[PDB]
């Protein structure tokens, strides 16, 4: 077995080793061949079919591409050709746990099919990967090529998902911390995840991106903070970080929580659930699982992918009418209208207990404008969205370390103030988005009337076109002016 | 209702006219978007995860900005509305009638699942737009924005398929014969198809286009040719003309041709084939249609997409498992194996009757050299390819008409040495590819001495690692070294 | 005269309407291919090395884009060819007036050289149009293609520069008003020249910007507004609007502002004026002028560009090698060394007519480190440059119109807490770099300990290298530490 | 002291070791600031303003990049730092001897100016790198950074021209004959230069690139053939070699040799002549030099650039107005006219010897046309050019050294007929475009009727819109029909 070349229209010529190019060929990797990457974004920016699959290869080399820089600018670090292939198997593997059509299946489907579990997918990605290494016999391959298994493979879980379980890793010691912040950085998000889904987001959505990753990775160092080796990056980058986590928050606002994307999801979710009891992927021995059951046996997962929309679309079974119809008004695009966005006002925040009681409070809002067709609280829909700079109310910023010209491997830290005040003065808040599940003009009408009295009463930010949508309800009381 | 705005990576902000949105919305169309445009082509160029949806709105577009360019700079054709529409619609709908993995089904399954019929995917585009117009009702909706749908229909469907058989059309009047040479060009090979798949291939495979379709539009005027008015170049640009096909030709040696490309194509059209009495697609009134017969029923050829890939992949009938057992030797990457690639020489050509006649051919040679192995018919494969510009042994640019600077309404030919004595002599070639069925080391060293013991004795052309692979029968050949 | 076609890397193949063609092929014109856009930037920016000419040609162009796009989407708005070509001619003439290294000249020199005038690039490009047209009988062209000369060339002039003396405008009437908010928005600062300088600084810089000018030209509406018809930006697109502003600033902080860049058009400036005595410029009737005053004669001024500084480093003369030496320490790299960077903390902000007084009181900070060379004034430069929005302290975003989907011809106003809370909170702001002038390794090392004092003493931000520069000075205040 | 980073667009963050540093910041290198890669090319492409500079920086780079893979993924050949550094300058300094607008400067200029001299940019490239090393005292930083100043500055010159004259090379021994195939590869023309320029004056001209050198790189290896160590390229990849050429080809037909860019340097050249009595340049010692007699002394050479054209532009002297009034004639766009293109037939090739006497053959050419205004030689100008794949007759891809998968190591070669039948079957051919000095219309006319005719009377290919221009003349040839 030798090395092969991949062509990757981001990257470029990516160069594979043999034990990356063994894993890859499996029936659990090749899975993320058949799971979109945006998922319902692809129904809204038609560019979008990229998948999990390139994705992944994307970011495991970028992961080789940061430990070996590293490893060649600071040789004191002692970086082992099995930590680099340890880093790159982590990159590779870090979206292995993914399930139909990303986000939407963790995000929303699970969450509301089986309230009862914690499922995130860094999880299915440990499990998926424990699947793949058993399935296909990857262990005397790792040995193979130099790597310990019981060691390495322990090693890569942690950098996936962090400690399985002060210094609370297994796989490596402290001395050589600056590896757990290559795929996936618990510390800061500033990892090549990252790095990758922007330049490759961008390329297939239609959008241009503004971080240069190749500059990050040519001003970095390992520097000692506070007796760990971690990853510092040069001062005068700062600047570029906050752009960094703008640019972010910037893709998010475009592309990720595009409404119509959001309401697409929201329908394919809900025909999810609608054929949850009917169909069936069968696991390991021969046992039968469903589509929310499917994460608890790695075997019926591995065949769970954007396929079951398909399935639900092409089925005949009567069984799955309620779902199959859904997935038609896709098609025909008949979709829910979207009503409108608002935001909390001061220190009011949504909470996820509170999400279900939305709709009803919708449904119940003051009329004061002449009345026709009225509309109850399963005609609303209120989708939250949380939007942040990945690290809750944080300042990322504030957890990163830098290093001055004068003395590259001194550590120091950096302070918004030392930066700019056009910067931002909070790093979280949170959007409102109302759509109403019925069609008609008049339906609409009176849907936007409830949504901006509610709006009023809750005390929410006016909605940017209340004057127009809702001009006998704006005026009422003055601090929307 | 109105314009919808369509942000596409390839041609940025598209507008869509209501109708065109109307037909766009519909599972014909939508269907488009579960059908790969290079098939087997992503499993070796990991981008190519682009589907034939994109590709048909970009043609539409393309085909839009040509008919108005030419209307603009001429008002003396007398370009309607209604004509720009009919244009767009046809180049939005010239890519209806593809199946699973586009060209592996017309091109590879099709000819061996049903070698009596005639079937192309122009017919099938043709067949697919009568089933959209009539299950959607879209007549009455192309009559409310100024169409006349019995001459419209006409015109559309001529515009992919060609005349249905003097002056052969019925759609457009030969004034207006300019208007048959945007979207599907009969005479040239010259059409916005081209165009959009040059860029939009060449963005999502990682390898670049030099074709300037822009400049092309820029250039491009009507004018009379044997009382038909016809699109002309303007002279000094029959050189990016030239250049246009090398680039097409390019493209096909580079990515359409790739060798394991097209063996992934025939693994999958192979387990098509073995998987064709068992696999069931629900077409009008209920009857049930096979993925061979599926052709013959608009209804059930809309649920025929790259989908049954997966569904083969997936399925636990026993019936099935000879399908299912090749696809995982795909996910398993363990492919019939490339023996290597020769041409024919002099004026011998292989006509498509001695396909089936070759594996035999090469099983039957014996090399001079103690084997070990000895294969079988069935252990080979061998793959014809016609590599020309678009008219088989004829140059396409005496075909094109040109203008003067001086006399912008006179055309005129070109011929190739008023060009360049650079160009190539020939227009068409043949490539022959050998691949091996048994993977093991030696059946791989018997099937090498086989194949170039074949090349010499049909007096192909030496394979370029001949001296390699089989030192002791390439001197025994002296129409080589 | 026919159209000319122009190939253009950034936006391609731009058609030149004959009367354009006769304004660009002028020696004041012609001009501007002499005039780097960035200035010293180059020095910095190897890609960089574009000029003036064909940032004028993509200005024209987009002006001509978006007044095409209105008048075809509002047909109701009467525009006019006249109206489109004269725009066309204002957005290719509003640079005529820049001078030697561009916005060196204009910020740097002439406040230095000449504090009397009160002079800008846009006067100039007014005086050198009028002298354009005049030295090259371009009315008399103007009329034969149906302009009207005195009308035109103030609705021209009034483009470029504004009111030339209640509607304050003469060149068009209030109807026409969304005009003039095209090449150089007076109101909001989004015009067409932002939008080329963005695409086309970064495409030679190598660094990316994400702003989607052909987005917001199709989201474009005039709307009616007090007692104008004025641009409305469509409601959801305010994002995107911030966005561009904070692409601007991004694009001062990278390459416009980069510490070295300016440090560079310091020294040629500083050249430039220690030649100020010496280098000769052939006027109007042969009276000669200097570089400071080429600005009053356009026949003189046509003749100034960037070849300045080649003259003054090739030249031999005596008197001029306190100039030509400057020039030549830029050639060997011996460039002013950089020392640190720090910002004002509260809203009293470092006035223009303070700059003088800051190196003196960077030699007046005394620091208790022992030194070995100690330095006044004339060894420090400190350069304050003011970063803002484009409109002072305040948001040009509640300076723009926006209209809602359901009521396109319905202006609104939308403000900041009804987008994002994650927004700047001030849009303006200063920083204040310090240089010195001998270059030794102790001179640095005390002007870095005089520079983090001088911090200290004022109650400025934090260097961010500070604790490393000047450890024995920074643990003296308590909040840094 | 250290290492810089320098941003190019093409390339990217660039790693600059201080030694290249100290190369680069000298009047010698930064001299090429100054002087335009494609001259008057920027004349016609505007986007075309890149310079020699940026160009080098990036073929030192490229040379970096080759040697330091090969380095790896062959450690047997005992590539050094020493050997990667030598490679980095020579590839940072072949460029170094170009003058004035390039290509027009060693290509028409002195050709003209001095018909006597042997000079090529190569032979400037030493001369100029010689004058840089002993006027800037880099050997003392050479030995600082472990080099041998005689043997590796022999190296290098002979990197830039070849021998300086068995082995024939004496700065490195025959197994490392392959670093001579890296900078300029006089065996076949494969070198870095060539993939620089192809990728900069793409990204500057609007054009697109179709060559991956990136690829070539990954694919590149070292092999034994005629017991020389030569650079071998993986057998599958000829193909794409012999695309590179055709590129070349094509971006001659697009940029390089645009009829209009070519007329423009030929007008500047004569400007040239014209002035080549009266500009002064002071050379050694306060000799002073001429523009012709520039190249004869480097510190004069090191003060002639594109400034020259300025400096005509903008004199007073009379005796200099001759040339100053040829540049204005550029300005106002009054350019000599392209009267047409023609070819020789059959294997007639036209020598240098007969290119003076081509003009007085048009003149004399008498055609049956009715004229009043006649044209005399002088007013003719007839330009050969030699389109070639870089080895005047000979096939570059016969001259290249491929390797097969199963013996990496083996060099093989592989003829055209192993490859397409569809590739160019000359290697060579001439273009000859005539232009007419008077620009009026009936001047035009005569001069067109005149240039058919001469056409005619040589046998020549017939020109593109022979029919339109001259249709008194074309009917009378009977092998044009
Ligand atoms: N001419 C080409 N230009 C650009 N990319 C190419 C070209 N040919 C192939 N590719 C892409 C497709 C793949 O993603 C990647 C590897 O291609 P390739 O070299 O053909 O691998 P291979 O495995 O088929 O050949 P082999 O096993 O014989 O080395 O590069
Ligand atoms: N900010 C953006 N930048 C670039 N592209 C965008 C942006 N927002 C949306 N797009 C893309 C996604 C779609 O393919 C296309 C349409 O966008 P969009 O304006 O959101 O349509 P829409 O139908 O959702 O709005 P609406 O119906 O209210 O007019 O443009
Ligand atoms: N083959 C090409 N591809 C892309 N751009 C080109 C090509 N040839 C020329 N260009 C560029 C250069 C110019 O900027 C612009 C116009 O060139 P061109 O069409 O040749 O004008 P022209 O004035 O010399 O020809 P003519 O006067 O006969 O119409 O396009
Ligand atoms: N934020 C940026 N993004 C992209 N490119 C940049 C950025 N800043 C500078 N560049 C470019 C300009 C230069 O060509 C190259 C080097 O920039 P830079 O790192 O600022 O050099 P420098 O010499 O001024 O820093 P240093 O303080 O280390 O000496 O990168
Ligand atoms: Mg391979
Ligand atoms: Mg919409
Ligand atoms: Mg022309
Ligand atoms: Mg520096």
């Amino acid at each position: 077995d030798t090395m092969k070349v991949i062509n990757d229209p981001i990257h470029g010529h990516i160069e594979l080793h043999p034990l990356l190019v063994r894993i890859i060929d499996t029936p659990q990797f090749q899975r993320l061949r058949y799971i979109k990457q945006l998922g319902g974004g692809y129904y809204v920016f038609p560019g979008a079919s990229h998948n999990r699959f390139e994705h992944s290869l994307g970011v495991g080399y970028l992961a080789g591409c940061l430990v070996h820089a590293l490893g060649e600018k600071q040789p004191e670090l002692q970086i082992s050709e099995r930590d680099v292939l340890c880093v790159q198997i982590a990159g590779l593997c870090r979206n292995l746990g993914h399930g139909p059509f990303s986000h939407m299946f963790d995000g929303r489907f699970i969450p509301l099919a089986r309230p009862e579990v914690k499922w995130t997918h860094e999880q299915g990605s440990v499990m998926m990967f424990e699947h793949l290494i058993n399935s296909n016999g990857i262990k005397p391959v790792m040995e193979q090529y130099g790597l310990i298994p019981e060691e390495d493979i322990c090693f890569i879980k942690e950098q996936i998902v962090g400690p399985l379980e002060l210094w609370p890793y297994k796989g490596r010691p402290e001395n050589k911390s600056f590896l757990y912040e290559i795929v996936s950085n618990k510390r800061n998000g500033i990892d090549v995840d990252k790095w990758d889904y922007f330049a490759r987001d961008c390329h297939h959505l239609g959008i241009q991106n503004n971080f240069d990753y190749k500059r990050f990775i040519k001003f970095a160092r390992v520097c000692e903070v506070d007796n760990e080796l971690r990853i510092c990056a040069r001062d005068k980058e700062v600047g570029n970080l906050y752009d960094m986590f703008h640019t972010r928050n910037s893709l998010h606002r475009r592309a990720y929580q595009h409404k119509v994307g959001n309401i697409i999801d929201t329908m394919i979710t809900d025909a999810f659930l609608k054929a949850d009891d009917y169909i069936e992927i069968t696991g390991a021995g021969g046992k039968k699982y469903r589509i929310s059951t499917a994460i608890d046996d790695m075997e019926a997962y591995t065949k769970l992918t954007d396929n079951i929309f398909l399935e639900i679309l092409y089925s005949t079974d009567p069984k799955l009418k309620d779902a199959r119809e859904i997935l038609k008004q896709i098609e025909y695009r008949n979709l829910f209208k979207y009503v409108g966005e608002t935001q909390p006002t001061g220190q009011i925040k949504i909470k996820r207990e509170d999400y279900e009681s939305l709709p009803k409070e919708v449904a119940s809002a003051k009329p004061k404008v002449l009345l026709d067709v009225k509309l109850k609280a399963e005609d609303f829909i209120v989708d939250v969205i949380n939007m942040d700079y990945g690290m809750q109310e944080k300042n990322p910023i504030d957890h990163v370390s830098f290093y001055c010209k004068t003395a590259p491997n001194r550590a120091i830290r950096i302070t918004k103030n030392q930066v700019s005040q056009l910067l931002p003065e909070k790093f979280a808040e949170q959007l409102i988005r109302v759509y109403c599940k019925k069609v008609d003009r008049k339906s609409l009408y009176a849907a936007r009337q409830y949504f901006v009295q509610w709006c009023a009463d809750r005390n929410f930010t006016k909605p940017q076109d209340g004057d127009v949508i809702a001009p006998l309800i704006t005026p009422q009381k003055k601090e929307w002016n």
